[PDB]
């Protein structure tokens, strides 16, 4: 007794569904991006105080 | 007057620092892929939903 309509129905459904969940996918990429940036930046903040850290250890040998 | 054990003090530190943005990174990381595979079981659920379905409608028209 199940007919076309009532499958078409379903179909209906479960398409809203996937694009709730490519929404978010969206949302869960732009987060996780933003948060890869944040540490991205922190970590080459890092490297350069630690490259002018070596320029002053090196500084000092030269005057030795 | 600052001298090479305040260098050394200055990137211990910075290293520490360092180890501590790559242990974030890996939660952000575990943080992410649980997020994804989370998304990845629901939309393969809709798929295989969708092919059952695509199934009913294909005996529907058979019943033709
Ligand atoms: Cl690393």
């Amino acid at each position: 007794e199940k007919d076309l309509n009532d499958v078409s129905k379903e179909i209906n459904l479960m398409l809203s569904t996937y694009a709730k969940l490519l929404s978010e996918r969206a949302a869960v990429d732009a987060s996780y991006i933003d948060e890869i940036d944040e540490l991205f930046k922190e970590a080459n903040a890092i490297e350069n105080a630690l490259i002018q850290k070596r320029e002053e250890l090196r500084q000092r040998f030269t005057a030795i």
